[PDB]
C-alpha cells in the first residue's frame, strides 16, 4: 500500500501530466455508443475484448466477454449493463495513457438502480488493474455513524484511492472517512472549497468569519483536520476542490496554502480557462493541481485525440510555468 | 374529491396521513450489517416466523426486483440460493421493520448510506423498500444529502423521484441554491418535487460552519434557510403541493426555536432522538406547529435495534403524542 500521495507522485513521474479524466457517462452517451457500435460492426467492443484486464473485473465478466450479437439475442436483459460497461472500458482504453487520475462521479452510476453500481465496481476494478489512481466524486456528508458506510463503500468495496466530501456539516466527519481506527487505515479526500456553479458565491464567498470568506475558513479547517489525523505521515491527504473558473480563489488558495492538493473541475464543458487555471494553481509537484476534464473528452466523438490534446496543452503550460 | 395513491403532491399526502394517524413520528430505516446478520440469525433460530409473516402481505407481490427470490421459502434460500442469501435477509429485515411499525409512522426516512456499502445488492433492496412503501402509501424521504452542479444533480433527481418514486429527499445546498431547480423541478416533464435542505445538524461540531460563518449578524444556518425558501417561492412549489423544508437537529433547541419563530409555517425534519439522545420534549416544544407534519421527529436506531420494534415504535408514538397534546 503506497498511499495516494505516493501513487500520484510516482504516476506523475511516469506520465508527466496532471490531467484527471472524468468518466461521467450519461444515458445519451450509452445510447449513442450502442447505436454506433451496432452500425460499425462493434469495432470498439471488439477492441475492448482484446485487452488483458477485462479478464479481471469482478461482476458478470462472462457476460462482458460474450460477443455483442449474442448478448442481443441470448442475454437481452444484460444489454444495457453490457453496453454501459463497454462504453466505460472504451473510454479508459482510449485515454488512460494520458491520465494521471480518473474521477468517476457517482451520480451517473446510480440512476438506473443496481445495474450502474455493478458497472462502477467493474470500472474501479479495471482502473485498479491498470494501476491508475482513482477519485470517486460523491460529495459525501453525514454524521459519523452514517458516513462510515461511505468509507466502506468507497475505500473497501470500490478500493478507490480518494473521494470528494462536503464538510459543511463539520470537519469531524473526516475522522470516519479518512481514517479507520480498528484497521489502522488512512484514506485521502478532496473537500469542496470553491465550486463551479454560477451561484457558488452565495455561501462560499458571501459568508465570512473574521473577514476571511467562507471558502478560506473551510479550507483551513480541512487542513486542521488532516493534521489531527496524521494523514500526510501515512502517505494520504485532505485536499481542496477549487473550480477551474475561480481564478481569484485558485490564486488565493495556492498562495496561502502553498503545498495543498487541489482538484479543479470546470474546463471544457463549463468553459473554464485551462491556461489561467493551471497557472494560478501551479505547483512544481503538479499532481497537486489536478485538471479534471469530463465531457470535453467523453462527449467528443474522437476521445483519444481529445485527451491527447489536453495532455499536450497541459504539458505546454507546465513547461511555461517551469 | 378522491384521488388514488400516488396522484397527489407531498404537502397533501403528509397532511392526509397526519389527519389519519395523528402523529409526527418519522421512522428511520437505516439497517447496518449487524442488524442484517442478527435478523438472519434470529430467523434461522425461530423457523423464520417474521419472514413467513412478510410473505403473506399482499403488496410484497408488487415490488420490482427479484420477486422470484424474495418469495422463496427461507430454507430454500439458505440451501439452494446461497449467493442470494444476503439480498434476501437484508430485504426481509426491511420488510419486517415496515410491517411491524408502519401503523405509527407519518413517514419513513431511508438513509442511502446504509444501502450502498455492499455494492449493487443493497440498491435492489432499497428499490424494493421504496416500491413497498409506495404500495402501502406511506410518505417517504430518501436521506442522501445530495449536492452537485445542475447537470450532475439531474441524475439524483431521476434516481430519487423517478426510479425510487420517493416523495422527498435531503439536500445540502452549500454549493448554491440553483441546484434546487434541478432537484425540485423537472422542466422536461413539468413535475415538482419536495426536499429538506440541511440547516442545523446533530453532529457535535455542527457549529463550525453553520453558526460561525455569518453575513451581517445573521448566522449561516439562517441565511441558508432563507435562500432555500426564496427558491421555493421562485419555483412555485407550494402552489403545486410540494415544498422545500429544513433539517434542524433535535439537539439544537435554540436554532429550532429561531427557525420556527422566523419561518412560522416551514416544514422541519428533526433527527437525533433516541440513539443520539436529543431532548424530545424540548425539540417538539421549540419546533411545534399545529399542523404537526411540519415538525417530523425522526427515530431510527432506537426502534430498529430494539428486539420488539412494533412496541418501541408504539412507545415513541405515544410519547410524541402526549407532548403534542400538551402543546394543543
Ligand atoms: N465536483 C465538482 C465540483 C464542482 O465545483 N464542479 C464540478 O463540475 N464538479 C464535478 O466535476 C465534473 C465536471 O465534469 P465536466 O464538466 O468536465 O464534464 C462533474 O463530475 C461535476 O459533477
Ligand atoms: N440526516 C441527518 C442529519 C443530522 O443532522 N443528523 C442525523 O442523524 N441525520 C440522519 O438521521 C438519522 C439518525 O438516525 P438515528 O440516530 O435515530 O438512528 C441518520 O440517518 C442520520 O444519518
Amino acid at each position: 500500500s503506497m498511499g495516494f500521495k505516493v501513487k500520484l507522485e510516482k504516476r506523475r513521474n511516469a506520465i508527466n501530466t496532471c490531467l484527471c479524466i472524468g468518466l461521467d457517462p450519461d444515458e445519451k452517451d450509452i445510447e449513442n455508443f450502442m447505436k454506433n457500435e451496432k452500425e460499425n460492426n462493434y469495432n470498439n467492443i471488439k477492441k475492448n475484448l482484446k485487452e488483458k484486464y477485462i479478464n479481471n473485473v469482478s461482476i458478470k465478466k462472462d457476460i462482458l466477454l460474450k460477443a455483442p450479437d449474442n448478448i442481443i439475442r441470448e442475454e437481452k436483459s444484460e444489454e444495457f449493463f453490457y453496453f454501459f460497461n463497454h462504453f466505460c472500458f472504451y473510454i479508459i482504453n482510449e485515454t488512460n495513457k494520458y491520465a494521471l487520475t480518473f474521477k468517476m462521479n457517482f451520480a451517473f452510476y446510480i440512476p438506473y438502480g443496481s445495474v450502474g453500481i455493478d458497472v462502477l465496481k467493474n470500472v474501479f476494478d479495471y482502473l485498479y488493474e491498470l494501476n491508475i489512481p482513482t477519485i470517486l466524486d460523491m460529495k459525501i456528508n453525514d454524521i459519523g455513524n452514517t458516513v462510515k458506510n461511505y468509507r466502506k463503500f468507497i475505500f473497501e468495496y470500490l478500493k478507490s484511492d480518494s473521494c470528494t466530501v462536503n464538510i459543511y456539516m463539520g470537519t469531524n466527519m473526516l475522522k470516519d472517512i479518512c481514517y479507520d481506527e480498528e484497521k489502522n487505515k488512512y484514506y485521502s479526500a478532496f473537500v469542496l472549497v470553491k465550486t463551479t456553479n454560477p451561484d457558488s458565491a452565495i455561501f462560499q464567498k458571501n459568508l465570512s468569519l473574521d473577514n476571511k470568506q467562507a471558502y478560506v475558513i473551510m479550507a483551513q479547517e480541512a487542513l486542521n483536520m488532516s493534521s489531527y489525523l496524521n494523514l500526510e505521515q501515512n502517505n494520504e491527504f485532505i485536499g481542496f476542490v477549487v473550480g477551474a473558473n475561480s481564478y481569484d480563489e485558485m490564486n488565493y488558495i495556492r498562495t496561502y496554502f502553498p503545498n495543498c492538493y487541489i482538484l479543479s473541475p470546470g474546463i471544457g464543458a463549463q468553459n473554464g480557462d485551462l491556461h489561467k487555471t493551471l497557472t494560478n494553481g501551479y505547483h512544481k509537484s503538479y499532481e497537486k493541481i489536478l485538471i479534471n476534464i469530463g465531457r470535453a473528452i467523453t462527449k467528443n466523438p474522437y476521445p483519444q485525440k481529445a485527451a491527447q490534446m489536453y495532455y499536450d496543452q497541459i504539458n505546454a503550460i507546465l513547461k511555461q510555468n517551469m
